[PDB]
């Protein structure tokens, strides 16, 4: 009586249909000319213009995304007096397209702030255009919409076209697989997998912490498989560690012919309460890990590189800002790799999943609330299977993200679309 529904993000034409105590417009390092029209246009909004920090994306990603967080706090006395709108303007350009992550930090937003309009708009060259700020305005009388896309004449708004036997696999039965968050409840579970799959296969189970007894009491089952496993115990946050991580991947093996990136933890708390330094400490996984992943395996003919994301990043979630801006900046990285794979810069095919709550997943477990996320959302913890199921279907489908959800069809869907 419960079946995975599961999705994937559409570009639409939908333009079928109160007023703000204030209009906030942040620009993601735009042009300077298209800072002033707007400024001057639009002088009945602040205008905020991030071009500031230095580092590769991911590092200008991190800072800028605390910059929008600190800015929320601080407006957090307003939000509770009166209604604000805050537009997001990210310039569709080489790297500065995963500035659209800022929308899961939007969407987490709007839940805890109930007066809150976001909008994240995506502009292929701003500057050039300048019947920008009627647009903008005009947007700005349409709140329900949320993420909105300027191109060729064009104006797209996201939302979720839905997707629809035994099911073909990725696996080579020799060769090397690595999971970063390895040794997490999830990791495992893909671990053993592999084990049932592979035969003779290579996984590299990787993270912080030191095994515990446990842990390598679990990991020592899958070696009985014939895999063979190693846990390299090293930080994504740091690149030389990344490096180090590969090339012994490249001196003691062949080849690497897949990656999970599942490294991550999520820290709830609301906007109003946490720190910087906890906001930084879940992005960094997610966001320069899988950068510097990226980046260091560059050179190897993958067969997959595939992003373990949540349902957050899409949807937004209370208390969890960061996390969800942290799996955003994941789902927009799997479209900006594909490009660059038709660069034919890099290799293998490129997956960000939106997972729902897993039924044996750590991290969190559902329990009462459960009950809720069930009547919020219809949603239920999902079983191994149904997740393996879909893990599957999303590869040979072959879209940049996919999002899977499991619970009730019709309410799922009345939520959703
Ligand atoms: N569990 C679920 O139901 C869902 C999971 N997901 C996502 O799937 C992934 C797997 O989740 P799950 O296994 O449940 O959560 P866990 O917390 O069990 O797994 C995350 C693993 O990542 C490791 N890790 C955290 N920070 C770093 C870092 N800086 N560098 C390297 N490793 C790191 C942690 O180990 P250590 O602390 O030793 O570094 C931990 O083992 C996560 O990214 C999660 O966001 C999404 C939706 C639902």
């Amino acid at each position: 009586h419960m079946e995975r529904l599961m999705l994937e993000p559409v570009w639409e034409k939908q333009n079928e249909e109160l007023s703000y105590t204030e209009h906030i417009i942040v620009l993601f390092e735009t042009e300077r000319s298209v800072t002033d029209s707007i400024a001057s246009h639009m002088k009945d909004a602040r205008v905020i213009t991030l071009n500031e920090a230095v580092g590769h994306i991911a590092e200008r990603y991190q800072c800028y995304m605390q910059n929008i967080f600190e800015l929320l706090q601080s407006k957090v006395r307003k939000l509770s007096a009166g209604r604000i709108i805050i537009q997001a303007i990210v310039p569709l350009e080489k790297e500065k397209q995963l500035f659209a992550g800022v929308s899961g930090l939007f969407k987490t937003a709007e839940i805890e702030f109930s007066k809150l309009t976001a909008q994240v708009i995506e502009i292929e060259k701003p500057e050039e255009m300048i019947d920008l700020h009627l647009k903008l305005k005009d947007d700005s009388r349409r709140p329900f919409d949320k993420q909105i896309r300027y191109e060729a004449g064009y104006r797209f708004v996201k939302g979720w076209r839905e997707m629809v036997d035994t099911l073909h696999m990725p696996w080579r039965d020799e060769g090397v697989y690595l999971i970063t968050g390895g040794a997490g409840s999830l990791g495992l579970l893909f671990a053993k997998e592999i084990a049932n799959r592979t035969g003779r296969s290579t996984i590299v189970l990787t993270g912080r912490s030191v095994l515990s007894e446990d842990k390598e009491n679990e990991l020592e089952a899958l070696r009985s498989i014939g895999a063979e496993v190693v846990y390299r115990e090293a930080d994504v946050s740091d690149q030389h560690a990344v490096r180090h991580l590969l090339e012994e991947i490249k001196e003691r093996y062949g080849t690497l012919n897949g990656i999970i990136h599942g490294a991550g933890s999520s820290k709830d708390r609301f906007i109003i309460h946490k720190t910087n330094e906890e906001f930084q400490e879940v992005l960094q996984p997610k966001v320069s890990g899988l950068l510097h992943v990226d980046e260091c395996s560059k050179d190897f003919p993958l067969d997959f590189f595939i992003f373990f994301s949540s349902v957050s990043g899409c949807l937004g979630n209370a208390g969890q800002a960061d996390y969800a801006a942290a799996n955003s900046f994941m789902d927009a990285f799997a479209e900006y790799r594909r490009s660059l794979a038709a660069s034919k810069k890099r290799f293998g095919s490129t997956i960000s999943f939106n997972w729902p709550l897993w039924e044996e997943g750590g991290m969190q477990v559902g329990a009462e609330d459960e009950k809720r996320m069930l009547k919020t959302t219809g949603m239920v913890p999902m079983p191994t299977d149904s997740g393996l199921k879909a893990f599957y279907q999303g590869i040979v489908s072959d879209k940049p993200q996919v999002f899977v959800m499991e619970g009730q069809l019709q309410k799922m869907k009345q939520k959703l679309l």
